């Protein structure tokens, strides 16, 4: 019967992987992986220990691959082989829907938020002298978006898919600023030199899903492009 495939992911990264109201695992990565497995006649066993644990479990041979919004980078290619990117994310500034701010130049003298430890934070730091905002740093999304709604930041930098999902959820957000592409894209990962069948299967199924409408339907479920 079917070949079993163990894939580990993050424990909370909406809209890529997260638990719904019924505690069921959903998200872009979940839906993509489930369909990749269906197309390839694989018996999928998903686990959600968190990204760092997933990497540990993958190196230890405890799982066969990872899908967890994992950026493809030259350094990571020293340890992992990747699929083609199945999504390429981007950063932008979220505002309330009533805000007129829309240009990175409009930020002079204003407070802009980001979550600690993220690419958004780094981009803000890199471009602060360029654009002249002040940076407020938040522990997590709930706190950052509460500051935006309270008017204590004029904008909140985050990922386009994360803001899109929040907008789909009905949060008071708009994306009026340009997007800053996050190079590399997200890929399915296996250990370098191992499991090429999984990578090839992923790539083939991805191309099929893009071509047949299923990929677009998945992204739209979570509010993306859209």
């Amino acid at each position: 019967a079917e070949t079993t495939v163990k894939i580990a992911s993050d424990s909370s990264y909406a809209p890529f992987e997260f638990q719904n109201g019924q505690k069921k695992w959903v998200g872009i990565d979940v839906d993509i992986m489930q369909e990749v497995a269906k197309i390839n006649d694989w018996k999928l066993e998903m686990s959600y220990p968190g990204f760092d644990a997933a990497l540990q479990n993958l190196k230890a041979g405890q799982v066969d691959g990872i899908i967890a919004g994992m950026t493809i980078t030259d350094e990571r290619k020293e340890t992992f082989d990747f699929s083609n990117p199945y999504y390429t994310s981007a950063l932008t500034i979220a505002t309330t829907k009533d805000s007129k701010l829309s240009d990175y130049s409009d930020l002079k003298g204003k407070a802009v938020g980001a979550k600690n430890g993220t690419a958004a934070q780094t981009w803000l730091q890199e471009n602060q002298k360029k654009y002249g905002y002040t940076i407020k740093t938040y522990s997590d999304g709930v706190h950052m978006f509460a500051a935006l709604s309270s008017g204590n930041i004029a904008g909140a930098m985050d990922e386009v898919p994360v803001i899109s999902y929040a907008m789909k959820q009905g949060q008071d957000l708009a994306m009026n600023f340009p997007s800053i592409s996050l190079p590399g894209g997200y890929g399915f990962a296996v250990m370098k030199g191992k499991n090429s069948t999984l990578v090839d299967g992923f790539n083939k199924a991805l191309a099929e899903m893009k071509s047949n409408g299923d990929y677009d339907k998945i992204l739209k479920k979570y509010g993306i492009t859209a």
